[PDB]
């Protein structure tokens, strides 16, 4: 069925949660083995979210190469992502080298360091210009060089060196600030404005490594992220865009992680805001 047509069938009948359930049932289920070795239990912030071996970020070290991230490649729309848990104290350093590792331009984060009053992930960039970062365990070191806070997002710059090399590089950090503590937003604007904003300053684009996405596991408001984002691009590049097929797309991602929209809420969501963006589009 089309998309449009197809969400006001599932809001009249009133069966989200069952056309979520599907999707849980039919889901890719690939091995783990790695990310559940007893050496990385402190690399982890949740027991049962963890990256598939085949799609796992290696970090480029010899000791211990293990990281919770994945690529999700989009072969059609052409258009890769790295999906990653939040950072913990003990893993920012990993954080950032796989950043530079990956040869990634962006990095999008989707949570507030703290929500409904705890820590949901450590506070992995600096705050003021002349206060830098050094992570001693990867030999990075992380300076703010300018901030911009608007009502919905903030935008940051900020310059990463590798301190073996001297080699520096600039990241931009796209802060969704305003996702609420429970459920999603009502409306999906200011989502959007988040994407086509993140869009224009190059961080998708095939010239640079693939953007890093986090919320809090890296499963939930990071699969609407990217889902919205590959449909809207399917759109725009087929002959027929009511073909694009929202959960088809979806279950496409799930080989690459487990997971990927946590709620029958995160799944209306996405589908209301790829039909309010297909419209702006154009
Ligand atoms: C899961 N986790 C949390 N929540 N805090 C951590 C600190 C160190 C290592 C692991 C941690």
């Amino acid at each position: 069925m089309e998309m449009e047509k197809e969400f006001e069938q599932i809001d009249k009948s009133g069966s989200w949660a069952a056309i979520y359930q599907d999707i849980r049932h039919e889901a890719s289920d690939f091995p783990s083995r790695v990310a559940k070795l007893p050496k990385n239990k402190n690399r982890n912030r949740y027991r049962d979210v963890s990256p598939f071996d085949h799609s796992r970020i290696k970090l480029h070290q010899e000791d211990n190469d293990y990281i919770n991230a994945s690529l999700i490649k989009m072969e059609e729309a052409q258009r890769s992502y790295i999906l990653t848990q939040g950072p913990l104290p003990n893993t920012v350093g990993h954080f950032w080298e796989m950043v530079w590792e990956q040869k990634s331009r962006g990095v999008v984060m989707l949570n507030r360091v703290m929500e409904k009053g705890s820590l949901k992930c450590a506070q992995y960039w600096p705050q003021k210009e002349e206060k830098e970062m050094i992570f001693e365990d990867t030999n990075l070191k992380l300076t703010l060089i300018s901030e911009d806070i608007k009502s919905y997002y903030t935008v940051r710059q900020l310059e990463l060196e590798n301190l073996t090399t001297q080699e520096t590089r600039e990241i931009l950090h796209f802060h969704y600030t305003t996702w609420p503590d429970f459920g999603v937003p009502e409306s999906p604007a200011s989502f959007l404005n988040f994407l086509f904003k993140v869009r224009e300053s190059g961080s998708l684009s095939p010239e640079h490594g693939p953007v890093v996405v986090h919320c809090s596991a890296g499963i939930g408001r990071s699969g609407t992220f990217c889902l919205a984002d590959t449909c809207l691009l399917l759109m725009d590049k087929r002959k027929d865009p009511s073909s694009v097929d929202i959960k088809k797309v979806l279950l496409e991602m799930r080989k690459f992680r487990m997971g990927l929209i946590q709620t029958a809420d995160q799944l209306r969501f996405s589908y209301l805001a790829v039909i309010e963006g297909a419209k702006f589009i154009m």
